[PDB]
């Protein structure tokens, strides 16, 4: 099941945000504003169309929140070519990749994790690279993702966080009408790069 | 899917709670503490055993949050016999009933909604009554719940908030080993009472 009520949670965070304003808690207000922005975006219609600029805005809010809590354990980097940010894309494409890389890092390092996001053009495609310096993703997990990218449906398993990497790939494939929307680069001790290859759609 | 990450949300609320303390935002801190308590409880193991006292504690946090936002639209009432609160019960039994009654009320009234919770003993059973003064629940919905209470599985429908009333009933039936764990009292214009009838289990 889903053991919580997200709409109650959003309304409650707005009540907290109102009280923080009333008490002039300026730094608290900024944090609530960031998590409110993420929650609002994730409660939107999953089948709407956004642009990469919206995905990157949400990524900045996420980095702002995590930097507040983890400032000396992990380093965040975000770079983007502006001409790429008008790319139409399904919402909640980038966040699952970033959360994957963040868990990888916090799970590999006491101090020293790195998470980098890069968005750039390459020969007719928009590349979105999410890189971490973790221990490397599991080989069976990687194989199953690569099979999905090629079009083969992976093994169904019981108890099939939130949107995972498989759902992101599937939504990109249906959105753009092409299967080869991603590649994974990983090796023991040398981290993980998930690289999206999105057909450049000026509009 | 579930379009949000609850563990990220809980960790973030703890970061907000830390900042509220650092800025001496006392009323903000109290609200965060309440929603943190609810979120922590709802992320627990659904198959653990709690007591009615735990369910009532969470209900008070919920009323505290909703009273802050809705103080002149709805009146909350909570009464309980203390000897009943050691009753073992599945977690997240009471909250779905209360959220049902709250939506009923906020949807029927601009001002004047009432939501009452009562817990008392009656001939070998612990009664949990959740009452609202709304317009009455839909007759087909009520019929399907009563069928489930009798043991007949209702019609399966696609896109089958959070835990609903059907899941609460099913979990109570499996927990106590009896089917007749609830009754619904509702009529157009005269509100809704959901009444749980729990076998008194001293231990």
């Amino acid at each position: 099941q889903s053991q919580i009520n997200p709409h109650f949670l959003f309304n409650t965070l707005n009540t907290v945000a109102k009280m923080a304003y009333l008490e002039d808690a300026q730094q608290t207000s900024r944090l609530i504003e960031a998590v409110a922005a993420i929650l609002r975006y994730n409660l939107g219609d999953l089948q709407r169309t956004v642009t990469l600029a919206d995905e990157v805005r949400i990524a900045r809010e996420y980095f702002f929140i995590q930097q507040t809590r983890f400032f000396d354990r992990i380093k965040f980097s975000l770079e983007a070519e502006p001409s790429c940010l008008d790319q139409p894309i399904p919402p909640l494409t980038l966040q699952p990749l970033i959360e994957n890389a963040f868990i990888h890092g916090i799970e590999t390092y006491e101090q020293g994790a790195e998470l980098s996001v890069s968005v750039f053009a390459e020969n007719g495609r928009v590349v979105v690279e999410v890189r971490d310096n973790g221990v490397g993703m599991d080989e069976q997990v990687k194989a199953e993702l690569e099979a999905l990218i090629r079009g083969e449906e992976p093994r169904t398993r019981r108890e099939q966080t939130g949107i995972g990497l498989h759902n992101v790939i599937r939504r990109l494939q249906l959105f753009y009408g092409v299967m080869d929307v991603a590649e994974i680069e990983s090796a023991l001790g040398k981290g993980t790069t998930v690289r999206l290859w999105l057909p450049r759609w000026q509009g």
